[PDB]
C-alpha cells in the first residue's frame, strides 16, 4: 500500500447550543478533514480539530501542516506509522491537530486494507464504548434541569463544568445532584479555574454530593499545585491540560501527580501516541478517561472511540462531541444521536465515507 | 474469528556448541510449540523458550501453564490480545514464556486473517533486522579466533560474553580488538558479574579499546548499583536482567538507571508487553535492543525480529538463537544460517510453516 495524494478541507458544522467553560465559548465546530488516497484506490479519513484556548491550534494554522505533512509523505505506506509520525514530527515541533488529522487517516487506511474495523487493530478488548454528556457552565437552575434531559435520554454520568467561583461552582453541583439523584455519576471539570488550596476546600465541599472525579481543578503548569490537591483530598484527580502526549504523561505518573488521566487525539497527535500515554498510564496503574474538543466532529469521535473500545485500561469515555452538531460532514461513524451507547459496526477501518 | 483450539507441544533441539555464559551453560534448545487453530481453519504459532537462570522458569511448568491458557481462551478472538492478556494474568503472576508462547501464536493469527507480514501490523518502519552474534565465554586467544570467524561470515557488531574475573574479561576483550581491528563494533555482556566497582574499573580499563556498551554489569536487583555504574563512565550501560517487563521499564526510566534496555519476548510475556517497554522507553529516550534466550528456535526469533524491524526504537538486535541450533522445528521464518541480515518476506503474520 502507497500513499497516492493527501486531500485536506475546512469544516463548519454549527453547534446546537453556544458551548461555555472556564476556558472560554464556542458556538460553531470548526475542524480539518483529511482524505489519503492510496495508489489502489483506498480512501481513509482523518480530522484535526483545533481548540485555540486549549493548545494553541487554529484552523488555519492546522490546515497549513496538513498541507506540509501531505506532501512529505506521498509515497509511504499507511502501515508504517512509525515513519509517518517521524516525517511529521521533523516538520512541526508542536502541532497535535494536524498530526492527529494524518494519523487518524493513516489507521482507518490500515483498517480498510485489512479488511477489518479499527478496534480490532488497537486491542480488540470491546466492540462499543459508553459515553457520559457534558454540561457547559450555567446557572445551577439551568444546570440541574438539563440534567434530567440528559438522564431521560439514557445517560448514566454527566460531565459538569464549574470555573466561575468556588461559591457559585458548589452551588451548581448541589443542585444538579439532588435533581437527578444518586445512581448517577457525576464528574466535575474546572479547566484550571481553582488555586491549590481554594481547590481543596472545593472539593471537600462537595463531600456528602458523592463525586466521581474532579478533572483539572489547577493551572495546567502548576504541577506541584495539582498534586498538592490529589494529595490532599480522597476524590479522584484527573489530568487534562497537563497532560498533552506520552512524555507529559511519564512526567505525572513519574511525579504521582494525579490518579487519572484524560487523553485527547487532538492533544497527542493521534491513535499512535495516545497508545503510548495509555500504555505508560496502565504501567502505573492509572486509568485513563478518553475526551474530545468541542471542535471536533464524527470522524475524530469515530476514531477515539474505536480507541476507547479496544484498549482495557480507557475506562471512562467523553465522547460527545457529535450530540451538539446540526449536520454530520460524513456518511457512517459515530451518530449524531444524543445517546450513552456508542457501538462500533464490523465496517472496515473508521466505516466512514461520503 | 475465534480460538477453536490450542495446541502445544514439547521440542528439544541440541546446540550445536555448549554456550556459556557468567550464570552457567546451556547444551539444549528446550521449548514449547504453540498451535493455535481457530474456528475458520488458521493457525497461529507460538513458542515458549524457558531460561531457568534467567527467569527460573522450566519446560515442564511452562507446558502446564500455557495448557491452563489454553483452555481459557477457547472462543476468544485472536485480535482481543488485551482480554487474552488480562486472563493471562489472572491465570498465573509470573510465566513470561508461556504468556509470550499463546501470544506470539496469537499475533500470527492477527497477520494470517489480516494477510500481513507482522511487522506491518506492528509499526512497519522496516522489513528486515541486521543482528550481532554473541560469542561464548572461553580463552582469550580462543575468542579472538571466533571472532575472525564470525567478521568472515559478514557481522559487523560481536556480543562478547564476559564475567569470570575482571583480570580475564579484560584479556579477552583486548584479544578480540587486536584480532578483528576498530571496524567491528564490539558490545559486551557480563550477566551481572561483576560488582559496581569492579565494573567501572574494568569499563575503564578498555577505554581505548572503542566498547560500543556494556550489558548488564551488575546484580539484577542491585539497582543502585547498576546506576552507579551508568554515571560513572561515559560508556553507554544497557539493562538485561534488570528489566524483565513494562513495571520494570518504567522503574529503570523513573530512577535512570541505564542507557539502553534489552527487550526479551521471554522475558517480558510477548509482544504485547513488549512494545509498552519499548514505548516506554522511547518516551524516556531511552533506546532499546531486541534478544533472546538461547533456547528459542525460528518461532521466538521471527516473531523477535517482526518486532524489532517494525519499532524504530528498537535501534539494536541480538536474535541469534537460530543460529546454533541442529534443527529448525517449523519451515519458514529466519532461518538457521549464521548471518547478519535477517529479511522478513511478505508472507503473512509470521511466515512461518
Ligand atoms: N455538547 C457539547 N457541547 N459537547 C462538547 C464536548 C466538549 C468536551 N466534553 C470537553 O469538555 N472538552 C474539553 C473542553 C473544551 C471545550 C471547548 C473546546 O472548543 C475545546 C475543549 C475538556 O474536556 O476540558
Ligand atoms: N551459541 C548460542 N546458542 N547463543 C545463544 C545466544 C542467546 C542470546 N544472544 C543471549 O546471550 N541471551 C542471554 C544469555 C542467555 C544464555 C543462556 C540461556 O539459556 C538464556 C540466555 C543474554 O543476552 O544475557
Ligand atoms: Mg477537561
Ligand atoms: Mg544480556
Amino acid at each position: 500500500m502507497k500513499i497516492k495524494q493527501v486531500h485536506v478541507r475546512a469544516s463548519k458544522i454549527k453547534l446546537k447550543e453556544t458551548f461555555t467553560i472556564a476556558l472560554g465559548t464556542i458556538e460553531s465546530a470548526d475542524s480539518a478533514i483529511v482524505e489519503i488516497e492510496t495508489e489502489e484506490g483506498l480512501v481513509g479519513y482523518g480530522e484535526g480539530g483545533p481548540g485555540i484556548f486549549i493548545t494553541g491550534e487554529t484552523l488555519a494554522g492546522t490546515l497549513e501542516t496538513i498541507e506540509l505533512f501531505g506532501q512529505a509523505i506521498i509515497g509511504l505506506n499507511p502501515f508504517n506509522i512509525e515513519k509517518i509520525h517521524e516525517v511529521m514530527d521533523k516538520i512541526s515541533a508542536f502541532a497535535p491537530a494536524a498530526k492527529a488529522a494524518i494519523d487518524i487517516a493513516c489507521y482507518d487506511l490500515m483498517g480498510q486494507k485489512a479488511q477489518l474495523p479499527l478496534y480490532q487493530l488497537l486491542g480488540g478488548y470491546d466492540n462499543q464504548v459508553i459515553t457520559d454528556i457534558t454540561l457547559g457552565i450555567d446557572e445551577p437552575n439551568v444546570m440541574a434541569q438539563k440534567a434530567v434531559e440528559k438522564v431521560k435520554l439514557g445517560f448514566d454520568t454527566l460531565k459538569i463544568k464549574v470555573g466561575t467561583g468556588i461559591e457559585a461552582d458548589i452551588a451548581r453541583v448541589k443542585a444538579i445532584r439532588e435533581a437527578v439523584g444518586f445512581d448517577i455519576k457525576l464528574r466535575l471539570d474546572a479547566n484550571q479555574a481553582w488555586t491549590p488550596k481554594d481547590a481543596v476546600k472545593a472539593i471537600q465541599a462537595l463531600a456528602d454530593y458523592q463525586i466521581e472525579l474532579v478533572e483539572q481543578p489547577v493551572k495546567r503548569r502548576d504541577l506541584e499545585g495539582l498534586k498538592y490537591v490529589t494529595s490532599q483530598v480522597n476524590t479522584t484527580i484527573m489530568a487534562d491540560e497537563s497532560c498533552f502526549d506520552a512524555q507529559d504523561a511519564l512526567e505525572l505518573v513519574k511525579k504521582g501527580t494525579v490518579d487519572v488521566i484524560n487523553i485527547k487525539l487532538m492533544k497527542c497527535g493521534g491513535i499512535h501516541e495516545a497508545l503510548k500515554i495509555n500504555q505508560i498510564c496502565e504501567t502505573a496503574g492509572i486509568e485513563c478517561m478518553i475526551g474530545c474538543m468541542a471542535e471536533e466532529t464524527t470522524i475524530g469521535i469515530t476514531a477515539a472511540a474505536h480507541l476507547a473500545a479496544a484498549q482495557k485500561n480507557i475506562t471512562r469515555a467523553d465522547l460527545d462531541a457529535t450530540f451538539g452538531l446540526e449536520t454530520a460532514p460524513v456518511t457512517g461513524g459515530v451518530s449524531l444521536e444524543a445517546k450513552p451507547l456508542l457501538e462500533l459496526g464490523e465496517a472496515a477501518g473508521l466505516g466512514i465515507s461520503h
